[PDB]
């Protein structure tokens, strides 16, 4: 592909977030920006903070325009407050363009910036509907598409232990096998529909509406695979039974406790695979995406791991757990999301992550929550 200058543009430590190099203002002030497909605001630190090494200085930028309006944005994890404005933004290792975008200048925050994360801002890649204060505040990618010839598409390859955010196209060297697409249900979050869940080839036997109770979303700005109360309970009991060859403390299945082994001795074989079936583009068709323990058990600072599946009250969140196993294509132009086996995904000599289809499924439209 012609996106070789875009490959390997992502960095970020385990459980802290993946970020891209971006510049704001004139002359260009370089900052590292969290890639977040679960929000829609572009906001950078614009005042000193204990965890910030650098921040956006508006007085040093000649192209800064004050919108003279304060903004507050709460997330599931973290919140910030700031002042709205516009300025020139560029992505050094992305498309060779410069755009005027809405930037929220973060002057106040809580549980947002992470110590040692190395990022100083957030790139909300989702749609305008879920942007604060309202959908009149144009997200960065909408600005980028409207002002340049860069196509209405981006793709993410999150690599657990870097990765690539390809803006405008698809690099074929970042995946193996075929690309399977699932329809975007609504343009707010990256809402998808899960039709079936399997733990080590065993169906959870639940009404498929439970898998999407509230919503099912694709979110790079989330560490965990988060599941609705009912689905989480059913999943944990199934994972616990499949991995009964070793006993673990009850706090481990809650993220409260860690589990450790000797270096290189980690027995991945005892932990089951997890398959999420996603609605296909063709009527009565579906495809499954299968993740390994390497994805849902994440290394902690002997090799120690944290159980990276948690419970949710706001629906299914397909986080980095899911996305680190796959090359994900956010095809906005065709209202669909693509999944392919990542070339950088962590696996062993016995098992690998999989994207397989098609599968026959009757009554798919029901699976969505109303
Ligand atoms: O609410 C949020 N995500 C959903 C909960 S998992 C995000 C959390 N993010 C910090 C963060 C992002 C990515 C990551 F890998 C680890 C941490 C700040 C913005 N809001």
């Amino acid at each position: 592909g012609s996106f070789v200058e875009m490959v390997d543009n992502l960095r970020g430590k385990s459980g802290q977030g993946y970020y891209v190099e971006m510049t704001v203002g004139s002359p260009p002030q370089t900052l590292n920006i969290l890639v977040d497909t679960g929000s829609s605001n572009f906001a950078v630190g614009a005042a000193p903070h204990p965890f910030l090494h650098r921040y956006y200085q508006r007085q040093l930028s000649s192209t800064y325009r004050d919108l003279r309006k304060g903004v507050y944005v709460p997330y599931t994890q973290g919140a910030w407050a700031g002042e709205l404005g516009t300025d020139l933004v560029s992505i050094p290792h992305g498309p060779n363009v410069t755009v005027r975008a809405n930037i929220a200048a973060i002057t106040e925050s809580d549980k947002f910036f992470i110590n040692g994360s190395n990022w100083e801002g957030i790139l909300g890649l989702a749609y305008a509907e879920i942007a604060r204060p309202d959908d009149s505040l144009e997200p960065f990618f909408d600005s980028l598409v409207k002002q340049t010839h860069v196509p209405n598409l981006f793709s993410l390859q999150l690599c657990g232990a870097g990765g690539s955010m390809i803006i405008g196209g698809i690099d074929h060297s970042l995946y193996t096998g075929s690309l399977w697409y699932t329809p975007i249900r609504r343009e707010w979050y990256y809402e998808v529909i899960i039709v079936r869940v399997e733990i080590n080839g065993q169906d959870l036997k639940m009404d498929c509406k439970e898998y999407n109770y509230d919503k099912s979303i694709v979110d790079s700005g989330c560490t965990n695979l988060r599941l609705p109360k009912k689905v989480f309970e059913a999943a944990v009991k199934s994972i616990k039974a499949a991995s009964s060859t070793e006993k673990f403390p009850d706090g481990f299945w809650l993220g409260e406790q860690l589990v450790c082994w000797q270096a290189g001795t980690t027995p991945w074989n005892i932990f089951p695979v997890i398959s999420l079936y996603l609605m296909g583009e063709v009527t009565n068709q579906s495809f499954r995406i299968t993740i390994l323990p390497q994805q849902y058990l994440r290394p902690v600072e002997d090799d120690c791991y944290k159980f990276a599946i948690s419970q949710s009250s706001t629906g299914t969140v397909m986080g980095a757990v899911i996305m680190e196993g796959f090359y994900v294509v956010f095809d906005r132009a065709r209202k669909r999301i693509g999944f392919a086996v990542s070339a950088c995904h962590v696996h062993d000599e016995f098992r690998t992550a999989a994207v397989e289809g098609p599968f026959v499924t009757l009554d798919m439209e029901d699976c969505g929550y109303n």
